[PDB]
């Protein structure tokens, strides 16, 4: 039993809730919160901008040091950094940005990173300002992640659309 409350159980291991991931993280303090990152860990907007703002820019400061040492991530890749005041750890995962023409097949590779963690609070990768189809992102998540994933979706109309169309 875990502290996640109010989720709709989609499958044996995937759960969904209409909520801001930032608020879910503040309430639950999960072991792992997933950030919808880009390769440079420039947390300007979307989930990343919101998570970083909630850390008072500490996430960005840590991320800039990470990039200075290690260089950019790969599309489809990830790194584990601090969760600051939101979680124990933040798993920064880079889903393809469709608006930049990045290969959508890399979305499966992105979700594979979740399998390295037994339980995660996560957003829909490549959705929102990343430009991909959110129904597709949820499908890839369910068909790729085998560990226990709690998906927080902020937009209510999207959440309703995701539930009503789920197979
Ligand atoms: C990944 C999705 C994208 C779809 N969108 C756009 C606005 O609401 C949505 O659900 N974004 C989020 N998901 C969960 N919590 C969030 N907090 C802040 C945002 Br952005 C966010
Ligand atoms: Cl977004």
């Amino acid at each position: 039993v875990n502290s996640f409350s109010g989720y709709l159980k989609l499958t044996d291991n995937v759960y969904i809730k209409n909520a801001d991931i930032v608020e879910e993280a503040k309430k639950v303090k999960p072991t792992v919160v997933v950030n919808a990152a880009n390769v440079y860990l420039k947390h300007g907007g979307g989930v990343a901008g919101a998570l970083n703002k909630a850390t008072n820019n500490a996430m960005q400061v840590e991320s800039d040091d990470y990039i200075a040492t290690n260089g950019p991530l790969k599309v489809g890749g990830s790194c584990v950094l601090s969760g600051h005041n939101l979680a124990k750890h933040c798993l920064h995962v880079v889903g393809p940005n469709v608006n930049k023409g990045e290969d959508i097949q890399l979305l499966k590779s992105a979700y594979e990173n979740f399998n390295q963690h037994e339980v995660l609070l996560a957003p829909l990768l490549s959705a929102g300002i990343f430009g991909a189809d959110p129904i597709h992102s949820l499908r890839v998540c369910v068909d790729t992640v085998r560990t226990n994933v709690y998906l927080a979706v902020f937009d209510k109309n999207l959440y309703d659309k995701l539930v009503s169309s789920f197979l």
